[PDB]
């Protein structure tokens, strides 16, 4: 059963997306907030599909009322709830869903100070009995932001999401976006995937009852501890912290899991921040900490890079056990051609090890890599060879020549001999610290192998996450070849 | 029958110009608003007849309904739409066609929220159901400007047409204006240029049919991008270009085309800018894109240099045979001055080739162009000559000397010579290239010499095009000498 409610969500934003493109952010997350009973702000230049969002949102279920209404310098609170005769509150927001305040930074002081009692408690002072608000979505927008001591700041600190929208730049989706036939007034939402007023009241308890694993609670507080070490960082409120766990439960709930995922931080993106000076501040530790701290990313290049750093050790040692010897060949040819070793070497970048050091380029080198294709050219029609240091940097030139018992002598500045050597087919000890690496590994991508089906993940967040899986996976899988 | 349609809109709109002096640009940017479903805005001094047009398209139609409210600051919504009894709406504002609302900067916050609702839905509510209105024109004129940090800028964005109107300049149309006998409340629109209620339904939907071509596209985008990267260029929302396509995709409607002409971005003037600084940004920007990558003005220009660069490729290899005789002026001077070739070469950005190429400034080159400005006080008064590399980049420094044979040697960082030389006075390769390019102008021009016969578009833009295209075409007739 929890399994298909994944299946069902996907189909329903689906056709909400129909109509507005590189807008599918500005919409699962609006989504998800109407279903966990949050909020959801928006901040851009007049003209960004700002007010559609909010009318597009109300086909979704079966009992939803629109109100789109403009905050003005001299707006009354009669005009908003609706006049008094006992207020005519007739299709106002007393009694709608879904509602659309535009440019809320410069109403009234009354029609703030009722908006904070209608958040916390769902209510509304309506004469003399107070009665309940199903208010299910709440969207506002805007230009500009607030003065830095005033009262509009105790609206902005209470909305959870804080969406960026802003104006197209790809150039392939504004081509069918400028000449659009589909119409933003009709019914795009089938009568099948529109949910029911019983299964919402259901909804809304199931979510508190999602379990916090231990892993994720690693990732939260640490989070918390390094934005209050940055000066530079903005100021999150004890507030914050619990509203942000009650989207990110109901994440997982219309994903098909019952437990917190810790893919489901990256919508953590937008409940942080607070003007554009701190937009760039959050979304830099959030990747930092999601490519190194999430699946164990860095976790793990700072204990691959001394198992690499100690095997490389262990081989610079041994060298004297296995040595290399060249073979011959007949034929008929003038120069005295060399064939290298058979069915023992199959790779094309292999690395050769050495005894003795040198001072190659003035600098210090422990490893030496070739070419295969490099190697059977010098080794048959002679000439020059080229060849990196340490694996890194431009093929050098280096003077390579043939050794009397057929082996490979490196000659430096000071004429030095140094037989060279292939490494053996990996130490008792390499390979037992090894494997319980690439154990850890493959535990951690196979928790990532089945919740990246998650619909309220950008797409952008996909080619860095997996990129940073297989970089990891593809410098494991090199030492022990 | 498309080719038929542009002639009864030609007659419609000559009978509207009748009554009105130095005024058909407003009649005929009102006309294509009211059958394509957008609005228009009117801006000028109380007595140049800014209410007159809003009762004169009314006769156009068979069943149009017209309504001439005054906003003032005390103005009620109840006045306006309808009283209440459910709204006695009995021939306002939600049952009518052609509405004008003069003096709009300054209604209450009431009435500014109801008109946001009955454009983008086209409809009204009306206690509990609401309804859709037939609504054709919006029109709506005034006197000053909004203020930049109000509510009232949202009504200004949403508006496409924004019409800059003044008062009479001309002196021999404000005699007859004054004494003009035609009436302006009868019905000079025949009845066999009125349109009915079934051919409006009609057009409505073949407007959102019409194709757009790939080369048109290239125009909006590259004008979006270039206002974006000036600071003082207004900014343009999302909704602007979308509300734009319907205005040029129903201008091509009504003159016997099936697809947008690149022509009709001439009417982008007066739906950007939106004061009287920006009013001469946009004229501008249009008249430089329209006389640059319209009918592919500049797009053969950076074609042509290939075809050159090409062309010089093949005339550098064979320069032995005509070299550069430089002849001594007549006069004792100190320095032994030199002349150029004088009715030979006429032209100011003159070009010379060479013989040996040699290594300029870390690049090669092929051709070193002089100015003729500046080689005549070179070689009279001495000092130091700058010349450019292959046509690009600033005029560099040259060791450029005297030759004993009377030639130009130019000296390098390596102390070589190098014969200068010119090209005389055609390869069948470059003919055959050159064929394929003079071939795109003629297709440009056959394509400008059958749409200019549009009565939306003004007369004075049609006196710059022509001059562009023509600029183009005597220059790649030059090189074919
Ligand atoms: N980025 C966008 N992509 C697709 N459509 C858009 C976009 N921005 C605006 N629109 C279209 O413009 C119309 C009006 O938008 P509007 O409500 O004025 O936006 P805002 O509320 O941000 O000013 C909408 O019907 C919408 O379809």
């Amino acid at each position: 059963h929890p399994h298909l409610l994944a299946e069902r969500i996907s189909r329903l934003s689906s056709s909400l997306e129909k109509g507005l493109y590189e807008r599918s952010h500005a919409i699962r997350l609006c989504l998800l907030a109407a279903l966990s009973g949050e909020s959801v702000f928006l901040l851009g230049p007049p003209g960004i599909a700002k007010s559609l969002i909010a009318r597009r949102l109300k086909f979704a279920f079966q009992n939803a009322r629109a109100f789109e209404y403009l905050m003005t310098r001299f707006s009354t609170p009669e005009e908003v709830f609706g006049p008094l005769s006992e207020r005519l509150t007739s299709g106002y927001l007393p009694e709608a869903e879904i509602v659309f305040l535009d440019e809320i930074w410069k109403a009234g002081p009354a029609i703030l100070n009722t908006l904070l009692t209608a958040i916390n408690e769902r209510q509304f002072r309506n004469g003399a009995h107070v009665e309940k608000i199903p208010m299910r979505l709440l969207v506002a927008a805007s230009n500009e932001l607030p003065e830095a001591d005033s009262s509009l700041e105790a609206l902005y600190d209470r909305m959870l999401i804080r969406l960026w929208l802003d104006k197209v730049q790809d150039k392939a989706n504004f081509r069918s976006m400028l000449t659009s036939q589909q119409d933003e007034n009709d019914n795009p939402v089938p009568d099948a995937l529109q949910v029911t007023d019983e299964e919402y009241e259901r909804w809304q308890k199931e979510i508190g009852e999602i379990t916090l694993p231990d892993h994720v609670f690693e990732l939260i507080f640490m989070l918390r501890q390094q934005l209050d070490k940055l000066p530079d960082a903005p100021y999150v409120s004890d507030r914050r912290w619990k509203k942000a766990i009650r989207l990110l439960q109901a994440s997982a709930f219309f994903s098909g899991r019952s437990a917190v995922a810790p893919v489901d931080l990256i919508l953590l993106k937008d409940c942080l921040w607070y003007d554009a000076q701190s937009l760039n501040l959050i979304q830099q530790q959030i990747d930092v900490l999601m490519t190194g701290h999430a699946w164990q990313q860095q976790g793990m290049l700072t204990r691959l890079g001394a198992i690499v750093q100690r095997h490389l050790q262990l081989q610079q040692q041994q060298s004297d056990k296995t040595a290399l010897t060249v073979i011959r060949l007949g034929g008929i040819f003038s120069r005295r051609q060399q064939y290298q070793l058979p069915v023992n070497v199959t790779a094309s970048t292999l690395t050769l090890l050495l005894q003795k050091p040198l001072k190659l380029h003035d600098m210090e080198v422990v490893h030496i890599s070739f070419e295969r294709s490099a190697l059977e050219q010098w080794l048959s029609k002679g000439g020059e060879i080229r060849g990196k240091l340490n694996g890194i940097g431009f093929a050098q030139k280096l003077n390579l020549e043939v050794d009397s018992a057929q082996h490979l002598v490196v000659r430096d500045v000071s004429l030095q001999g140094s037989t060279l050597a292939l490494p053996g087919s990996l130490p008792g000890e390499i390979k037992q610290q090894l494997e319980e690496l690439e154990s850890d590994w493959r535990k951690q991508h196979a928790l990532f192998s089945e919740q990246q089906k998650c619909l309220f993940i950008p797409g952008d967040w996909l080619g860095r996450i997996e990129a940073s899986l297989q970089d990891v996976g593809a410098q494991i899988r090199q030492a022990q070849q």
